[PDB]
């Protein structure tokens, strides 16, 4: 007597991106055509105020739901500012191949040509697509299906902000879904990370590189209890002499230091001079995404060679 | 006769001593009378305010003479955009200043430095380069210092502007396409002629679960200005906002930039009322250059904000 | 004291409608007054009025319509009651109309071309914001003298540099090499002024013309031939634009067809199928009057070639136009 | 021991005898080569494509060939690369390479391009990736790449699909494409001497039906239309396309935009004016020629356009 449709659960982390989560759901009635949609409010914060406590709660809830036969896929609604941080964390900690799609809107729900309704519809379409199984955590905005591993927010305000210059999208939407790429990095069900038994994460802070910078921010991070530091270096993870003094001091005090880049794209490569002093390379992870992997790495090991190996596979 | 172009070197060679650079690209002799000097010799992460003052003063002196038609500065790529934008605000001439580097070492297969240097000299000597602002020339592209950034760690095509494109491109001949709308060079209100140091400005990065303690440390270290590389449109966590508000109360100017890479950071009523300023379309490290220079003129947040909308 | 902005509607997706709100590629036809009433916020930034010029999908915009549109725009901008114009148009051939107007509008007052990638009925339809922003730009004092502009997705592109780069996405209109004249983030941020001659400063007028010289476009590919050149000449082409591989390159067969067209008095311009970059002069091709399209893609090169042929058949004068416009 | 990499040259040298020009290659491969043809890339034709695919298929069947590099002019490089992606029945790497600057120019890009092409062709992880295009430290799929700029060194790109990988000293593989290719395709051309004729017609304002009519008269078996936007036709172009279909020609609507998918449109699909998916006109031509070696059924041809 009923139409068979996928069971998609929306987990909201902030306000409504289209139009409570119950209403959010009624603002995009088109979703009923393609899913049996249900919803829950996890937390309710602006994305700059998403923190490690919330991430642990969110990953645990997703893992619980996806283990059930009554949930086919999940859509997480989230503020765009830090969406990429949450999406990549879930990419490393969700231990299921069922789809998890993270979505937001660049224009408020009340704005002229608000982008939330289409984004949400498309997120639910992807989350219920059989072919979305096994693709890793996905970010869906503006008719594009991006991997959490490769995507970033590239522009402050534009609808088309989430992109990957060098890796493009997993797929795109033009009425139908077109899947184009599968990523090569390890993810989701295949990672070595679990947050099932964790109530906190190792502290990791980020320091920026620039002309005439110093060592004082490294020293402050160490004093504040950082277990890891990601440095957003100029170019290919480069450090001034002052920054390198700070990084070396941190390493000597037992902090793991990973060199990322402030440029936005490309790989940070191992460099003999840096590698021999355990100033690690972030691969193609930007500073905030490198932080997520470093926190998780530090739950498993303090060995710099093992952490570097994670940065090449995840 | 040909334009007289002076090369000021700040690092190692990008092609083939400053005499070595010139000899490595003999083709330059057909488009300019090239001479050169070594200003400093450092990796670009070690370019600092002292060096920038020296470089700006030397450039301003040289461009005032009739024997110099234009200048090329050879520089490491990592912080090239910081130096280029600083010079865009402090060189008080319409004569061309072109910043150039290479992404591959001069000894590598298919080294890019020889072409880059040749093109930089071609642009520096082009009459239509007059009045364009400071330019950055790599990989057949002519970018404004105001809009360009290094977007990729290692690729030859790294210097770009997604939203503003290039001032021009080269395909044998130079094709000039755009003139920027921001105030620059000859028309700025900044002078560093008599300065021996610049107001200290530090940069703090925004991220989930960040804090106030890095703001506190920058203030303790003597920052006069702080640029915050905020997520999205210059957004702050509650903790970051506590740190920023603390800094403003201690007389530090705080400018919100973005970590995203592109777009404008807009004035936001909640932030603006608390003097947490907006960086416009300046990224953190370029915002830092304008904030340092603004602080040579004023501590008034409304005046500093107006500079961020015009420069 | 608000600017007086006239909307001239021509058709396109922005005036299209489907009964399914989730259809972005299938749709049926909305009137200019409906477009306006759908965006009441416009009343706070302009005094808006509208007229329907034509009502067609943009692949059916033709030279007759362009002439009508350019003449109407020129007459309206001569009045003190009109501060700026917005043209609503289908996206498919928007760049052709925009660049034509960039060469034939004899005023420094703003002309902004706008469309949408989703129909008016779609969820998160993009037309309302695009239209608001087009009106905002057309009424901005700083938009004066910028050349014809194309406004979609919070971006303000020059007609000379923009193209439709994607079949279906909202962010399709871009210039990889030249970027945008400006962008919108609440306020307008003007960033660039183009260097090419435009609008009031061109040598072209269409005030006395009822038709344009026929120009056709031929595409380059492996195993192509001469017979499509021959067919374009037979069909009455006065000019041909060749969308060559790479930097306006021709196969031997294509070069045979081009050379035969030139011998019959047709002007041939080499453009590129790549999408970006400059088609440079080439000594061997220039000696045979196979001209270079500069940074004009095939369809935009066609617009300039048609107007050049209203002034001259001299290949050196035509080439000079391609370098300045 | 090092992989055995064979270089098939189609024209002039892109570097500098290549081993002399780029001696670093000796440390990463045992290189050999041959001059299979000697033409400018605008004059690569169907006869040459068939010769190249037959020769590559033969070579890769040998146990002592680990991978192939083809040096090729950049203008039509994407056409050859995609054809080989559909016809090389092996998982071993085939890498197509060119240079945007002449070998004699300042900062010639060919030496690095060639070195990287050989590095990729010998990399174990390049197996099963489909035909690759390697220029400017980037590793692009033949299925997604195009030449996007007339003259720049960074011209080969895919805005929407990115690269299969990139090179920064080491190779970083990032994506595997989802379309069917190489070892898994249903196309076999080793015994064919010609391919069904396919021509391309451009869409623009004030276009007509005359070019369609001429292509049909010239013997086209298929026509790719480089339509404005999402494979759109003017009324005049549509009349020409419908005339062609009635005369037994298969018509595929591609796009002149450069990116995105051309979607099936009900009114066009009802009339067998097919959709090219995310294939540009010149790449859609290669798939249509091969489709026409198997069938004239428009539904089957459309299905090929959705999978390849
Ligand atoms: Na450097
Ligand atoms: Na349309």
């Amino acid at each position: 007597e009923k139409k068979d449709l996928p069971n998609i659960r929306i987990l909201a982390t902030g306000g409504t991106i289209a139009g409570g989560v119950e209403s959010l759901i009624e603002a995009v009635p088109e979703m009923k055509d393609i899913a049996n949609v249900s919803g829950e409010q996890i937390v309710n914060v602006g994305s700059t105020n998403i923190d490690n406590k919330i991430l642990l709660k969110l990953a645990k809830r997703i893992n619980h739901l996806l283990a059930s036969d009554d949930v086919d896929g999940i859509v997480v609604t989230h503020g765009t500012d830090t969406l990429e941080e949450t999406a990549y964390f879930l990419n490393l900690t969700v231990k299921s191949d069922k789809p998890v799609v993270i979505v937001g809107s660049m224009r408020p729900s009340t704005a002229i040509s608000a982008d939330g309704p289409s984004n949400l519809y498309n997120a639910v379409k992807v989350a219920g697509a059989p072919e979305a199984k096994g693709k890793g955590t996905l970010v869906v905005l503006n008719d594009r299906i991006a991997s959490a591993r490769y995507v970033t927010k590239t522009n402050t305000t534009t609808t088309d902000t989430f992109k990957s210059e060098e890796m493009g999208f997993v797929g795109t939407i033009a009425d139908d879904i077109y899947f184009n790429n599968e990523i090569t990095r390890k993810h989701t069900k295949d990672t070595d990370f679990s947050v099932s038994n964790l109530d906190e994460l190792p502290q990791v802070d980020i320091i920026y590189g620039y002309q005439n910078d110093g060592s004082y921010l490294f020293d402050a991070a160490v004093k504040a209890g950082a277990k890891g530091i990601v440095f957003a270096g100029s170019g290919n993870g480069s450090l001034s002499d002052a920054a390198e003094k700070g990084a070396d001091s941190a390493v000597k005090k037992g902090v793991t230091v990973v060199r990322s880049t402030r440029t936005g794209n490309g790989v940070v490569t191992p460099n003999q001079d840096y590698a021999e002093k355990d100033l690690l390379a972030s691969n193609s992870l930007n500073p905030q995404k490198a932080r997520m992997l470093l926190m998780l790495a530090l739950t498993k090991t303090n060995d710099p060679q093992k952490i570097q190996a994670y940065f090449n596979e995840y």
